């Protein structure tokens, strides 16, 4: 079914964001794992899988709407060198992605692509859950101190 | 444990190949799915998951050897427009990757990084399995004709 | 128990036929497998196992009758280069073997080696089953055409 | 995938060794069985099946590498007339095969056929297990005497 | 159904052989048991049951063919006084019985009593199995020595 | 099977390393246990069992190759007096052992003892896993502080 | 809890005996295994595990009593070259160890270290069981002869 060209461009742009998050969250995960921060590896890896699911949804949607998914262009990764920097970087990435999502959702509505909108709203809901987790972790680092925070990561939950 | 710098560069180069295959196989898969070629979507998607597993192994190994995994640089995808072109493109990608693997395996041996070698040999074994499948499919297209070939893809196995 | 010398020679000759069929059917099987003709690999391989069972029966019988099983001499294999040629070659091999079996069965009867005869009749029954399958497949190639025939081989049954 | 021609020749040569062992171990097995040496029939027969598995691996590998498996040429069998001679003959056969394997493994490495090498190393590992068993049995014959050795073979284990 | 008179006479003669074997094998069995040769008692007793089954088949067949089964005349038993003599005596008895069976099978064929023939061939097959076991045991006595042979009989298998 | 003399010497040298690790890891384990550091006792003890498995492999291999395993000479233990010193000492021991392994693996290859090589590569893979764990623990001590690190050891996982 | 210094020295001396037995029994076990003497490998290996358990008890006890377990000094192994010599050597080792145990048990009593005594009495009980087994085996060698003795070892029990 021929979709609206601009919806397709938004979908490719969102896909682009997901491709960046997939890689950044995957590397961050295995960095945590290497450091023995098991709990962080589990969450971060499952966050990477989640973005893969999102990418898959965009790819299928783009294809259905008869556009060309773009997996060739990869935006800037921002890989941190310590736990806090890594988490802040993920947070900034999510915030930028939410921004793009809000714009796309608004536009899809005004061209009546309600199923693209509906798919994007579920994704935004998942992203806000991830933003919440990131914000909470960053606050915990500050409230309990880094040493205690790190110790709390060495065993998986539960 | 500080690894050999050049082994790390090889590992990053191989990781690079996997990142390309992950994306190319994933797009190809969902293209097949869109076309209703269920059997091809299943194999191609599972081939994409397989390259993700390979990437994961390289990432962990690089990290253990104390290098920096590079997930920022993404080589050229070659996305085909019909089934045969897609499969040929995957085949050429695998052949180039096997070439790189053989070189890395040789070099790891001569610096005594036997566990990197051992990991790379398992990966090469998986790739040759994939090359075999690709070669066989391409020959089937020719032997049974495209119409029959396509019909044979519309139901998953078994 | 000292058997009739000539029965032993027949048994060794039949064993000879089985040794040829074992190898020819095994190679043919893995050729089909390589080509992705799964259904043909299954039947052909199980036909190879069957001839191994026959060889085993001859070997034990020869030994019981106090002769020397000959596994040293291997007759001519006729390995085909395409599906039809392979199947025709197996068919001609079975037909020649049935011929030898009929002679041996007749002779065993006239020297009263009724248990050798009885064993050979079961084997002839298995061979005629195999001849029937071969004849039927060859006719299918012709009736449905090679392209359809090949497509019908790519998935195992059932 | 077009393999190295010389690797293919080695593979055919090793296949040749397996074809000889398959037959020799099978006859030896049923000789032991005829003599009521149940334990020896079980081991020897399972050693024959093992060489069949090896042959199968060579055949598939040769085919994948696009060469012609040779099952037509059968080397010299050396069938013994008593238990010790049979076992010594198997031992000499294994030792010659290990020799050929070592050469092939070395050569495959230098042309970078690492998966052929890897397959051949698993096979060599199985052969050395068989050599160990043979050497041990032959020593037992000598240590306990032939009469005791034979008595120890009449019931299967365990 | 009125059978051929001469087939009936053969059947009565074979029945005669079975009656002798039943008794001889039964006595031999309980002699072995008395001597504590458990393994030999088990085989010999089950050989006695087997000949009873054969007798039963002849009796039913004779009756069906409307003749008179003769259980009144009992041929010569040859009871041995030591293990080897007992086994040799059983062997000679089986060999004489096989001789009679071969003649009867030939004759039944020429008068078209194919079901009598078919029954006699199954019996001959059982007898040749028994001959094989006897021949093997006698050879074991010689190969391992009597003392070892006897020791190997004192526990049942398995 | 007579092995290469120098391979045997390497195997005895590696065995020597294992004997030292077995004892050092065992004492370190029960020191941790005494201190109530349950988690460390579990890992360290299981690391001791692991080196026992390695020793067993060398012993069997040496014996098969017809050499004399040397369990008489015991190298220097380096037993630490606090957690960090103990772990650093294990780490230095593993690093020295990896060094010896790499040399032996290289040499086994050049004399074609591919199964000794293959066994040694599996062992090196286990050692690198242990090195990774040690490096990670030592970094955790530093990142979370000793007090937090110790507290994290008092309950077993999970 | 600060233990008596001399009890600690005894405990270290007994530990020393266990370290020797661990190694000697382990090598002897795998020698038996190499020779195909399965039954002897099982008992001897389980005897080695048993001495490891004893060593573990001494190590924990020494640590609890606040001494330094000594795993650095390894007494003389006496590795035999044939079955009888190996068993005699183990027997002499056990006898010397029982001697040391009796002295230590007496002394622990007179300084009121009743729990060290109680632990040592359980160990002495295990050693006397092992002495009994050794004495019995050595007598069997003599009573049945070496050839019969060896044959009785080739299958595990039961
Ligand atoms: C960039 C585009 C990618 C897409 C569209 C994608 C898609 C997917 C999907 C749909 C799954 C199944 C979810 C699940 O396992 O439950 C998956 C699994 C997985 N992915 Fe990705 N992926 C991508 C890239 C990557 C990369 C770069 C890595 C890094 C190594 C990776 C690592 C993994 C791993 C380890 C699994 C689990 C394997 C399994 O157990 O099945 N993926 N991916
Ligand atoms: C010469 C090339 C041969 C090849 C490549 C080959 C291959 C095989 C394979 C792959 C199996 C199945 C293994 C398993 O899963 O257990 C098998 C089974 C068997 N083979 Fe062969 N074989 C060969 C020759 C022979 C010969 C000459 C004999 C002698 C009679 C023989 C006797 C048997 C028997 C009795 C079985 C088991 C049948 C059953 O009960 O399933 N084979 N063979
Ligand atoms: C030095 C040469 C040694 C060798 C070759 C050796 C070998 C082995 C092997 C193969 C196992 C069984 C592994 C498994 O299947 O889990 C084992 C278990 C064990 N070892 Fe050792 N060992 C040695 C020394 C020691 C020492 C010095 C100690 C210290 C006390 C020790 C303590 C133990 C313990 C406690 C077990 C487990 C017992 C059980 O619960 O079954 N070992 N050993």
């Amino acid at each position: 079914m021929k979709g609206d060209t601009k919806v397709i461009n938004y979908l490719n742009k969102l896909l682009g964001n997901e491709l960046v998050a997939i890689n950044q969250y995957f590397l961050h995960a295995r960095m945590f794992k290497n450091w023995g921060l098991k709990r962080l590896n589990d969450v971060e890896y499952h966050e990477s899988i989640d973005e893969m699911k999102h990418a898959d949804r965009y790819i299928e949607r783009i294809l259905f709407l008869e556009g060309l998914p773009n997996l060739q262009d990869l935006g800037k990764l921002n890989i941190g060198e310590d736990v806090e920097e890594m988490l802040r970087s993920d947070l900034a990435l999510e915030l930028d992605g939410a921004k793009n999502l809000r714009e796309a959702i608004g536009y899809a509505d005004s061209v009546h692509d309600y199923v693209s909108r509906d798919m994007m709203i579920e994704i935004l809901r998942d992203e806000e859950g991830h933003i919440d987790w990131l914000e909470t972790e960053l606050d915990l680092i500050q409230k309990m101190g880094l040493q205690n925070y790190l110790q709390a990561q060495i065993r998986e939950e539960g």
